[PDB]
């Protein structure tokens, strides 16, 4: 047993926002310090690349190497299920050692994604739980966040996902907050991205009383669309301003 | 050369007095050249003979895994005693000592919520019954599923994670048919923890009518009850009278 290589994928909020860079990650460990040059070879369907960056080598507690390259990928390509294979040599290998990584293949499945408000019983406690369920979703790659007034909450964990009986992934979010803050009727917001939503994202809102959230929504909608009129008609026209009209009139 | 993983027992296993739980050590990548490994167990320093080794079993790249299986004292892992294993092998250049013990910190009672479906699910054909288990310490716990004192069979547990406070959550989800539900069933999530009063604790979830909905079922069951007496003190098919008393119990039971 000389050297090992392990192949890392992207973030996923990484592969899914376009704003943001997906990167591959090769390790190689166990790197004898009598040998410790490592040369990455990058492949992507077996046609070789060279836009690797190597980052500099790090001391492991055993008195071994750690190395690192890092891939960038395009967005697309990772998601159509492009094998990137990381090719490691060294002279403490009698050959050189080969890995390679895809997205996990099968049908992509949607996420179905359910605010669930306190229990009554937590209601005695001075903070509360706030849940959202994300279930039947394929592959595993997925992103949660809360927010609230359209401004991130920090106070959620997430469950990593896990694999339910029907083949498909589902995790929880928690996000605790104030008591008084579920109380005045603020609204808060689940917000999901994964390849298999309308645009890469979905949002599912939760209040403590029915149709206020909805309402609240609405009013958000009515005044955007508002603003996109406003807009229209300072930049200029006529037709596609009366369209916009129509949809704030929906 | 070979490997040492230490496990700990599973986490039902320390909390019922009924059950035997096991620490676990496995070697594996030992070559069929040297394969006679010793194991020697430790509790807190002190050497222990108890250990049952199992045979020997040859892995697909010709190497042999070997497992030896410790019986600990329910109280003894509990009060956190630190569980050594030492093996020795020839081609080790010297002994691979591994240790583990239940996590150290004062133990936190886990506060068990049951969360009803999402308005939005009950479109869908099946329903989640979510379990909430929060502030708890250590991460050892076991959650199951009941409904009339039976195992619920389709249900998942997320792993304990770490909450900002230091304590840990998860969650047990329990997949039911809609209809099972919307008849009133009750559901059961079940916990078992080092820290809760017997090690066990139960909290149970059902739909049941309202203040105004209960009126309108009550209004129903009268209506409904003078129709059955009606057509049973009147001479009409015993066919209708099965259907109609059929109804008036179906509606008494919603109650």
């Amino acid at each position: 047993g000389g050297p090992s290589v392990f192949l890392f994928p992207p973030k996923p909020k990484d592969t899914l926002m376009i704003s943001r860079t997906p990167e591959v990650t090769c390790v190689v460990v166990d790197v004898s310090h009598e040998d410790p040059e490592v040369k990455f070879n990058w492949y992507v369907d077996g046609v070789e690349v060279h836009n690797a960056k190597t980052k500099p080598r790090e001391e492991q507690y055993n008195s071994t190497y750690r190395v690192v390259s890092v891939l960038t990928v395009l967005h697309q390509d990772w998601l159509n299920g492009k094998e990137y294979k990381c090719k490691v040599s060294n002279k403490a290998l009698p050959a050189p050692i080969e890995k390679t990584i895809s997205k996990a293949k099968g049908q992509p499945r949607e996420p179905q994604v359910y605010t669930l408000p306190p229990s009554r019983d937590e209601l005695t406690k001075n903070q509360v739980s706030l849940t959202c369920l994300v279930k039947g979703f394929y592959p595993s790659d997925i992103a949660v966040e809360w927010e609230s007034n359209g401004q991130p909450e920090n106070n959620y964990k997430t469950t990593p996902p896990v694999l339910d009986s029907d083949g498909s992934f589902f995790l929880y979010s928690k996000l605790t907050v104030d008591k008084s803050r579920w109380q005045q009727g603020n609204v808060f917001s689940c917000s999901v991205m994964h390849e298999a939503l309308h645009n890469h994202y979905t949002q599912k809102s939760l209040s403590l009383s029915p149709g206020k959230a909805e309402r609240a929504a609405l009013e958000e909608l009515v005044k955007l669309q508002g603003e996109r009129v406003r807009g229209l008609k300072q930049q200029k026209i006529e037709e596609e301003v009366a369209k916009l009209l129509k949809l704030k009139a929906q």
